[PDB]
């Protein structure tokens, strides 16, 4: 016979299949299988906080009614309009912006009954996830990405769902991530949401993103570099040559000026401090205290014993500022390594 | 028999329930109880003045009718499709640019009615509030985030809603905002809407946010500071030299400006004045008054008296600048330490 | 007996109440009384010419049919889902880019119909209505941002509505708009539509708004001026520095090109010339001027008659160009203070 | 009798009237009066390149049928809900990005029906039309707006469609675009698509666009020139001043460097080279020459005929750059006024 | 008689047609043939890696039943609305962000039914597809967007479809994009997505974009390359120019971090390297580079064998620089072109 109508025999009113009841009503809790399929990942958003993703939902569940035994087709293909007739576990995600279905020429919805009984449900879902993320270490940090699933309005005993064996999450390959670099552990936990009213299940599969630093490391942090060396020549220049120490002296501070500002509408938008920006008030710094010198140093030898502390100045700035320099960078990327290391 | 009849029987054409009739009408106001949990709370933006937020707004009164007392089951289940039976109060938000529910998977909404005639109603909605603020003293603002829900219609005498006892509002933990911190005080407040037609009831939550000054205080702040520092050194610098001290006054000069220009960009698109505003017109005031006094003294100069003069103006602006710039200091701070602390 | 069945035997198909005939049919036209509350105004867009508002659009008229005279209630509130019932005037919105209703729990809508016949229909809407604007004189502009209300498709003989007689427009306080402030005069006049079918009726209430000069003049303005102050030292600068003249005039031209370049950033996105645009055209001119008068000075010296030249040309440009500066700044605040009180 | 009911005789089941079939069925083709009014016009964009109208098509038609020539009213007002009842002709926008209605209050849909039998139907519509568009000469440039009405599914031999013989395109004064100005040709042609399956009716009303010159001649066109006018004072300063010249030569080439950096971020973000791009790429070579020069002669007068060789280079290039700087100006200026005469 | 009643006969209850059964269902595979037209593509966003395209999708498959073979009427149109009762292909797209139907004026949405039985099914679509994208060689780069169609649900043996023989991908003319130029090679392709539960069918269309070097070559390339050639003047500058020469080359070394720190913002917001970095970088060695000379040269004179010495040095590098940036730039413009080449 026609295989729609025997749907409807299956779960039209004649039977007693109330879609508002679960399956094993007044009994053991039912088990739902989860497999997720990530197709695209993306436009991770450090103001708003999200990222968006597109996703292959397949729950599996077993109905213990609903097995006809008396047919000879394996599977049941039920028709994706006619949905609600069927009782389907309300799954949300805990982290939510927004999301919504595919319409694209039809429901891309699949639901599909064996003859035991087992129903494999598979939905195509795009959803803005949000995920809180920090910037205490800019260039070097290392993000994680939750994605939870959580019941609502279920409890334990009635409605439990957990990972699939193997393969519970899966990612398509090439996702070429402007910023980030999506890893491969893909490690899955547990939350139980122990509320007032009793315990709600939970699961919840993390991602790990690591930053890239190849236009953070050859823009910015070289330039500033090169800068402080082009600071140091002052030193190597004769003293009487004011107006050439002077000049270069201040023409150097602006140029690190000059730089940061450029560099900031470029990087984000967050109010707390950062790696990079202890790196440009370091270098700052720097470049102040060079010129501080040549100004502390030029009034000494106008008012011969001057002269030689003046030339003795000179010589000691001269070997002391590329090696604190020097002193200051082991520290800075030594700390900045560990803690990152620390992090993961 | 099947839950879900039981409930077509409590509310069905034949027992008189019409949606559409408050419980005890032309009798005593009915008491709502309203319980909020904030999911996640972001996206602030100055310019379009709203924030968005998610949250699990959750109601509870009591309904002398529709109280069943002859069933198993303590509590029932309403379906979340067929909402229109049960009779909602009618609560919207009065500062509302935009809201809208979700559909994830299923109707995130969940009603359960007790043995009594108690109604729990739960829905998760995201809302786009809008709050007044403003940014009289940028750097260092607090600016409160107010949420009000209101009734539609209804006077004081059909319907009134307030808070829970305990618990009224919850936030989950690690928000990590981007440029505020959100307080714990969330202080609950009445508000009494008196119109032409009568009294409606609302109530009111608010919090409260701090704007962190990390990377406030790290650029922009320090940088000036040490410009102007850098600008008094041609004070040391020997009066002969004109090409040194004309170009390092000029040099500092395009140095603020540049730094000020740059900076800018970063800031909100505000019309009136701030605070990071006045104190980059002062840098710029004390770098062009340097500038001036050079262009003072080396007139005087050209002119064996007025050498000593050059020499007094000399030395008297080289301890007045720093000492005039330390009053500005300690003013500038203290006041805005004392207009915050009154805001708070 | 129950209110809601009572309205049912009103409009329903028994009694001859056709919703799509207009009240007094082959009669006097219907009048239509307006009110109009603002509970949030901003985002004014100047680049797509479009500003948003949350109002509360409540419409009265008379209805000389649907009068009950025979009920204990004195007035009867319809379900906001069955409005289709009750004939509403098809009022619209002659400049609208977009507007929807709300959703937020239950629909903001509210229908009261009185014992006589009055009806009483309030409606919460969000809109982005469309405002020509113009920035011949940006920072002092007026912009008059224009609200229409007009009827779709009926004439004036079918239906005439105008604005209620005391608090017709009616606006929240404490808007804190970002650059414009909302004035208190919200004059109201009428419109009405000359087409080829016939006259159509319409309402207009239009508001005034006016761009605080609070960032426009700390930062730029003052700037500006500063720089042209510190180009003209060049002229107290002795003559034979010619390394110390030549570096600060170039120097001060590349300062303002920097500052004029920053702006423009900040400034609106428009083609046509503004009051900005010639005040920094203007100082570019000053800056320009003064180092072509050194490159025309310093040519005469080397060539004792030249040096009395060449000192008398120095003195009177010393003299001259803060003088006709003046004039120009004098010219310049008096005809936009003049052309902005025109334009109120 | 009322009137909608007299429309439910005329188009309801007992009466053979099936709206899926064409007027004149097996016959003369159905000639369709269209009439255009443009409400707001604005919002384009040069990267995604497509602007937005608000318009009211308002479609014209003659039906053979649904002539009721018995009854008082000389037309019909069909509500705007049963809107299906009606054959209306399936008229679609070729180059349309998205359109949607609006429901501000009610549907702005209104049709009448006349005596004989004149259908008159008119829809208010937003619209993001795409036209492609050009940036070959940026400053001076005249882009056509292409809005064109084509069929869907319907041949010449069913369906014709063609403008009205007056007014047939309206537009509502005072516009006020950002950047360009619309003109008031507003040329009317024909397309035939022409397919494998038969011709298609279209209709075409184009606009023409001229960009306004103001912000863009007084910025960026004047400060670059003057530049290259302060960047030959170099010539006239004296060659034993190499601080002085070198200093201001190199200055003038960063001033241009700064001037061009600054301009690009407001410039449209275009592939192709442009006008503006080919002024600054010709001021760069100016400046650089300029430079080039100083550094050319200076060589020269180290190794007394070398000096008089070198006097005589310097006041030939003094001459020589202005005149060919001037040739240059007439060029361009020239080549652009043709290239835009000959687009229009 | 009435041609739709006729269609009503052919899918109505009374014939066995139900439209959730496949044709020729336990049969052999239903063979569906595919063309696409691209009204327009754009809207290339390189951060959220899609693109948006509208598209005329046209389904072409034989149906073994609904073969009416007794009307006059060769072809039979059905009504848009009544779209659920023809069975219709489940084909979506792999790779989509977002997509839905257009309702401008009427469903643009259009099926035929041939005498014999084959179904022309044709629907426009706007789609916003994810192509991953690199940024390897950001000025030279050649991307490919994959359009991927598939079915859903349905095996080999139930549903194949494939390319049209000839004309399956039509374009448009005058696309006009902003940064690529689209290619015409098309290339078509198959796909068989192997999963656990069989094999499902796939047909690919790949465009080819290739990125116009106009704005990239005149800016950035040019101005730098202009740069270095200036930095390398002070080579010919005489030794004893100490302030010309270290005011010069530190004046240059500013100018070049203005133009990265300018450029930046144009360029697209990426973490790993690009090759204008490189080009960037090095430019910012070679200015480093010739100030490092000078400062190691100016040393070697103060304290007649130095003088020589410096002089020889002066002169090695002199012709050293040019020759070095020359062998450099050989081999990267070499090893671009040779990769995208290997690309192509
Ligand atoms: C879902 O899995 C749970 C896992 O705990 C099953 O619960 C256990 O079932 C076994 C087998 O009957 C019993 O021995 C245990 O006592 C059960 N534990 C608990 C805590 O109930 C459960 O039976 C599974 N669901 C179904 C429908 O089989
Ligand atoms: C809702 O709470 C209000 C609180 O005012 C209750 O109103 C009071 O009820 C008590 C108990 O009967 C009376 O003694 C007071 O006179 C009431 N005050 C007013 C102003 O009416 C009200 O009864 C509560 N609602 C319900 C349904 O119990
Ligand atoms: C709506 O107001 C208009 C105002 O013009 C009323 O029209 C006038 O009604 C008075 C009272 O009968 C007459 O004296 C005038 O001749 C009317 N003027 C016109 C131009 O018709 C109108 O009656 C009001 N509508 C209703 C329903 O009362
Ligand atoms: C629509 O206009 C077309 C214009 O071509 C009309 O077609 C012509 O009608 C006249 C009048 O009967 C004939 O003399 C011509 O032979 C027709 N030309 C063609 C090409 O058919 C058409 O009749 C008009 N439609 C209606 C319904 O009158
Ligand atoms: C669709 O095309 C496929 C192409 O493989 C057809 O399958 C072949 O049909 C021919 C003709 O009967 C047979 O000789 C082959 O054995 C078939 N191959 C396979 C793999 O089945 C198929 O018949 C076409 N569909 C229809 C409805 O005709
Ligand atoms: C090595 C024995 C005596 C050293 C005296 C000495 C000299 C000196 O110039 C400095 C010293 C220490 O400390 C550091 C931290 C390096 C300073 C950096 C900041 C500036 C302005 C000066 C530096
Ligand atoms: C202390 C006894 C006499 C002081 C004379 C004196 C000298 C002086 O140079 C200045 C004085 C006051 O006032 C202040 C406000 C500090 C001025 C700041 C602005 C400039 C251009 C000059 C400063
Ligand atoms: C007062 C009696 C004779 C004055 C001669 C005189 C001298 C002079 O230097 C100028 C004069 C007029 O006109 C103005 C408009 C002020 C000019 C501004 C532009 C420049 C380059 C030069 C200015
Ligand atoms: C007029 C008789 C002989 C002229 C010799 C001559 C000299 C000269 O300096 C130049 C000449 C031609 O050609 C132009 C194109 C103007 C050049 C522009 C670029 C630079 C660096 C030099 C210019
Ligand atoms: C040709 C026979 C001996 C050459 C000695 C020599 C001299 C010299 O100045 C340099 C040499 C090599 O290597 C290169 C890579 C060109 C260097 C570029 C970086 C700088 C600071 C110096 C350059």
């Amino acid at each position: 016979m026609p295989p729609s109508e025997f749907l409807d025999k299956l779960m039209g009113k004649v039977s007693g299949y109330d879609a508002r009841i679960r399956p094993n009503f007044k009994g053991p809790p039912v088990n739902v299988t989860c497999n997720i399929f990530i197709n695209s990942f993306g436009s991770i958003a450090e103001t708003t906080m999200d990222y968006r993703v597109n996703i292959f939902l397949r729950q599996q569940w077993n109905d213990p009614r609903l097995a006809y035994s008396e047919y000879p087709d394996d599977s049941l293909d039920l028709d994706p309009s006619m949905l609600d007739s069927i009782w389907k576990p309300d799954l949300f995600f805990a982290n939510e912006k927004g999301a919504n279905f595919h319409e694209v020429t039809t429901d891309n919805k699949l639901l599909r009954i064996s003859k035991n009984g087992n129903v494999l449900y598979s939905i195509r879902i795009t959803l803005v996830l949000a995920c809180p993320m920090d910037l205490k270490n800019f260039p070097m940090d290392v993000q994680t990405c939750i994605m939870q699933l959580e019941s609502f309005g279920y409890t334990m005993n009635d409605l439990i769902f957990e990972w699939d064996e193997k393969g519970a999450v899966q990612v398509a390959d090439g996702l070429t991530l402007p910023q980030f670099i999506l890893k491969e552990e893909k490690d899955l936990r547990y939350c139980t949401k122990h509320y007032n009213t009793g315990k709600f299940t939970c699961i919840e599969a993390r991602f790990h993103l690591e930053r890239q630093m190849g236009y953070y490391l050859i823009q910015m942090y070289i330039p500033s570099l090169l800068i402080v060396i082009l600071s140091w020549v002052s030193f190597w220049i004769n003293m009487d040559a004011a107006p050439a120490r002077v000049g270069l002296g201040i023409t150097t501070v602006l140029t690190m000026t000059t730089q940061s500002s450029g560099s900031r509408a470029s990087l984000p938008k967050v109010s707390y401090v950062k790696a990079i920006d202890i790196w440009m008030a370091v270098c700052l710094l720097f470049v102040f205290s060079a010129l501080l010198e040549y100004a502390a140093v030029n009034f000494i030898a106008r008012q011969k014993l001057f002269i030689s502390r003046a030339k003795r100045i000179d010589t000691v700035s001269r070997v002391a500022f590329p090696l604190v320099f020097l002193i200051f960078n082991i520290f800075y990327w030594i700390t900045y390594k560990i803690i990152r290391s620390e992090d993961i």
